[PDB]
């Protein structure tokens, strides 16, 4: 049974090229039942990410208050399935850039459960 933490560190944890998205995509098993639309990896550490539950707080996406957005950029990649793409080949337009990331984060101890958006 895989924790939401794990779940939130599995797809969008990378702290280690135009290959990336597909592989990864791959990889993480975001592509087993469907190709996933789109995806965010993030290039830093799980305890620089798990900071952000106590950085800047912000209205999540679906209304919720628990969304917390990062003070400093942070290096990240999105994945944008082609138009193109079919299931089950998906095909990923990689982009790398940094920014700030917004993340949900919930439990006891507190961690990012989502990735909201980044900005």
């Amino acid at each position: 049974k895989e924790t939401a933490a794990a779940k939130f560190e599995r797809q969008h944890m990378d702290s280690s090229s135009s290959n990336y998205c597909n592989q990864m995509m791959k990889s993480r098993n975001l592509t087993k039942d469907r190709c996933k639309p789109v995806n965010t990896f993030v290039h830093e550490s799980l305890a620089d990410v798990q900071a952000v539950c106590s950085q800047k707080n912000v209205a999540c996406k679906n209304g919720q208050t628990n969304c917390y957005q990062s003070y400093s950029t942070m290096s990240i990649t999105d994945c944008r399935e082609t138009g193109s793409s079919k299931y089950p080949n998906c095909a990923y337009k990689t982009t790398q850039a940094n920014k700030h990331i917004i993340v949900a984060c919930e439990g006891n101890p507190y961690v990012p459960v989502h990735f909201d958006a980044s900005v």
